[PDB]
């Protein structure tokens, strides 16, 4: 009962959790962070173990049920609140942070905690001049000074909101952000289902971004938004992606697209994108991907990368209808990577899909 959120009902509805939900984002399924470690919620590290089962054990232990690696928002808030309590304890025994923290009102304390989550105690303690201004209630001067920092350059939109919070002592920046995202989402949402954007809204989104829906850039955007399926774009996907990408407008999203595209050059990221495509393309009711749909997506994602793509098309157009399983999809990229220009190094004993064995027999003589 100690962690029950009902114990916080005397607070405002806006709080540090909701603040970090906007500034960092909330994930309700176990995922791997930057450094490859299993994480959930708002940046809550579960374990450094490579074992997902280990991560699930820790999570189940913490939540008190068999989660299967999926939690609710309220469960994420409980984890986050533990983390906040630890951050506050640290602040309160730090001679450079305690005096300013103690001096601040509740809303501005949240802004300081936000900073500590982003940059750690040492990072925040480096702002000696600005912290002194805050301790002295010189809010406008503190705001001006913080805006000159590398922090501002690293995360300008988050930093601006945190600074506004210090300037005003209100949640205005966060109310405004939420409203801006709601109003933007409302431009695209399905009028018959407010939980998602349908085909017409996706088209409008593409048009607003000046992109052809058939372009690889649109698939890259879906990948960055971790979209579940090609047929719709959920409210949760839209909000989570805009949050993760640090964007509260179409202009900002447009400026981010080239950066998304560049990520495909970093280690493992093209493979991640390629594998994502299968799940996105497949009918949610089906386990495999219809061959015709697989061809369409292969032609988008592998053109200019897979030197045998045209022969692959010729091969498949002769083939009978089948569901392409995930493993066959995934292994085609590995085939593309290893295969010699004349196919002379294919290992028939490599446990490739039969489809690829058959392709090599078809192609070697062409
Ligand atoms: C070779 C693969 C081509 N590809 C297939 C999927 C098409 N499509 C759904 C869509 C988008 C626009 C359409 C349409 C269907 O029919 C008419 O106009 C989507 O990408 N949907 C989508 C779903 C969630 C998020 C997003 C995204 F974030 F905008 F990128 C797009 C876009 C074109």
């Amino acid at each position: 009962h100690s962690q029950d959120l009902e114990n916080l009902y005397f607070q405002g509805s806006m709080n540090i959790f909701e603040m970090l939900r906007i500034d960092e984002g909330l994930r309700l399924k176990i995922y791997k962070d930057t450094e490859g470690y299993y994480t959930i919620g708002i940046g809550h590290l579960l374990t450094k173990s490579p074992s997902l089962n280990a991560a699930k054990s820790e999570l189940d232990k913490a939540i008190g049920r068999n989660t299967n690696g999926v939690i609710t928002k309220d469960e994420a808030e409980k984890l986050f609140n533990q983390d906040v309590d630890a951050a506050v304890r640290g602040i309160l025994r730090n001679a450079k942070l305690k005096p300013v923290y103690d001096s601040l009102d509740a809303v501005r304390r949240a802004a300081l905690i936000n900073m500590v989550f982003q940059m750690g105690e040492t990072g925040v303690a480096g702002f000696t001049n600005s912290l002194r201004m805050l301790q002295q209630k010189r809010w406008d001067e503190a705001a001006v000074n913080l805006a000159k920092s590398r922090w501002y350059n690293q995360t300008p939109n988050r930093t601006k909101r945190v600074i506004t919070t210090f300037r005003t002592g209100t949640w205005d920046a966060y109310k405004n952000l939420r409203k801006k995202l709601e109003q933007l989402y409302n431009r695209y949402k399905d009028p018959q289902d407010e939980n998602k954007i349908g085909i017409d809204g996706i088209q409008q989104f593409c048009d607003d971004l000046a992109l052809d829906p058939a372009s690889i850039s649109v698939l890259i955007i879906a990948w960055k938004f971790r979209a579940a399926t090609q047929c719709e774009f959920s409210k949760q996907e839209f909000m989570d992606g805009m949050t993760e990408l640090g964007c509260d407008s179409i202009e900002k999203l447009k400026a981010q697209i080239p950066k998304m595209e560049q990520e495909l050059k970093e280690p493992g990221r093209f493979k991640d994108f390629y594998q994502f495509t299968f799940n996105f393309a497949k009918n949610p009711g089906q386990k495999g991907l219809d061959l015709e749909m697989a061809i369409a997506y292969w032609n988008l994602v592998l053109n200019g990368r897979f030197k045998f793509l045209d022969l692959w098309n010729k091969f498949l157009l002769e083939h009978h209808k089948r569901s392409i399983p995930k493993d066959t999809w995934n292994l085609l990229l590995d085939f593309s990577t290893m295969i010699a220009d004349d196919m002379s190094n294919y290992d028939e004993e490599g446990a490739w899909p039969v489809l690829i064995d058959d392709f090599v027999e078809f192609a070697r003589p062409q």
